[PDB]
């Protein structure tokens, strides 16, 4: 109610922005591509080449990071490092996500692995997808790559919550300080328990990229680790997910799909790129002043990068918040770009490809649920929250 886009901005919510933010960012791409958002204390770059230029700008931004990155992950996590502390990270983490590393557990692990949840869900009758089928598959698959094959999927799971609730315990006071301490202790524990298992992939871990001498330790890798268990674990089935309910949207197109599984690689870019399930939760800081448009940003503030509402660019799609197999080629965002490009960018799609195989095949007339609605929340990190669904 009032009685002018700094006035918009001015009084848009968080809770509006995390159920309703096509419409925010349909405005923002158009009035303010780099938009302060008081709410938000932040800022939010929700175009095309917002994003990419202050993504790929390695000289005048650095990697994101916040209090609960640095209390939470520890400092040196992969995501906000730089420099050399960068490029050793990523030759430490990167090698085994290569393809020619991964290649042969897609068949040796990925498949049987799809297909034991696969069986599961097939005699229920009937499915929740995510909880029931791509959840598993994802942390298992995930887990298994990363070197920790020896952890059960309960655990992965539990320290994947534990991470998450702590980098959502943001309550501070007007010094900066937490107020909820105690918000942390699943996470610092989750910790411990990571460091307790690999104490005793992981060699290339510790010495790819580094003299035979002087190899890694596992304090300098365990920040960088847990960002993969809190953003790696569930993300390949999150991309499943964004797919499979993308293609509801067009009947016609599932179809082409469950009679034709050499369309799925297209299809599971186009639903990274329709829900980019990685919404706005990648940023950076300036390291100096920046001057975009009208946007001044400062260092230390934060700049959220709306790889979701680049991806639903007017300027880059035609349509972009439809769903569309057939879509003009064009790369997009869900992944990022640059040197802080997703190190699961390879692995990721062929995890979610042969979920998608394994489905399509034992239950081609698989639809959603109609006794049954979908939720979709979320700027962050935004994707449906259940996928009810039928079969013959
Ligand atoms: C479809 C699934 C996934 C999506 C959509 C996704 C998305 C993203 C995005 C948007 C970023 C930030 C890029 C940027 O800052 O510009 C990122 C970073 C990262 N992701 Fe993924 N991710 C996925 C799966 C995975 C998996 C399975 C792993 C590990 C096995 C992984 C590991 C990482 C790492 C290590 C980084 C940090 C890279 C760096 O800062 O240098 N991701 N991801």
């Amino acid at each position: 109610k009032h009685t002018d886009t700094q006035e918009w901005l001015a009084t848009v919510t968080v809770e509006q922005l995390e159920n309703d933010p096509y419409p925010i960012f349909e405005r923002l791409r158009r009035e303010a591509p780099v938009a302060w958002i008081p709410a938000a204390h932040a800022w939010v770059a929700s175009t095309w080449e917002a994003c990419r230029t202050i993504a790929d700008d390695a000289t005048n931004f650095r990697g994101g990071t916040s209090p609960m990155h640095e209390r939470v992950l520890g400092t040196d996590h992969i995501l906000g490092a730089e420099g050399e502390t960068h490029q050793d990270l990523r030759a430490a983490v990167d090698p085994p996500l290569k393809p020619r590393a991964f290649r042969p557990l897609l068949e040796e692990q990925v498949r049987p692995t799809v297909r034991r949840y696969l069986e599961a869900i097939r005699g229920q009758g009937k499915a929740e997808l995510m909880a029931d089928y791509f959840e598993p598959i994802s942390v298992r698959c995930v887990g298994d790559v990363i070197g920790l094959t020896d952890v059960d999927s309960d655990t992965l799971r539990r320290w994947f919550h534990a991470l998450a609730r702590g980098i959502a315990n943001t309550a501070m006071d007007a010094e900066g300080r937490f107020t909820n301490p105690g918000g942390f202790a699943p996470a610092d524990e989750a910790g411990a328990e990571i460091r307790e298992v690999l104490e005793p992939a992981l060699s290339h871990y510790l010495h790819h990229g580094r003299p035979h001498g002087d190899p890694r330790t596992l304090e300098q890798l365990l920040p960088s680790l847990k960002v993969i268990i809190l953003g790696g674990l569930q993300e390949p089935g999150h991309q499943c997910a964004a797919t499979f309910l993308g293609l509801t949207t067009r009947p016609e197109q599932l179809k082409r799909v469950t009679e034709d599984a050499t369309l799925l690689p297209r299809a599971l870019t186009e639903g990274l790129r329709w829900m980019s399930p990685v919404f706005s939760a990648s940023s950076r800081l300036p390291l100096r002043e920046i001057t975009m448009g009208e946007a001044t940003m400062r260092p230390g503030q934060t700049v959220w990068l709306s790889y979701g509402s680049a991806n639903r660019d007017e300027a880059v799609f035609d349509r972009p918040d439809v769903f569309d197999l057939d879509r003009a080629t064009h790369p997009h965002l869900a992944f990022g770009t640059g040197r802080h490009l997703c190190s699961g960018s390879a692995y990721a799609p062929q995890v979610a490809r042969i979920a998608l195989e394994e489905l399509f095949t034992a239950f081609p007339s698989i639809r959603l649920d109609p006794a049954h609605e979908v939720p979709v929340w979320g700027w962050l990190f935004r994707g449906p929250q259940r996928l009810d669904v039928l079969w013959d």
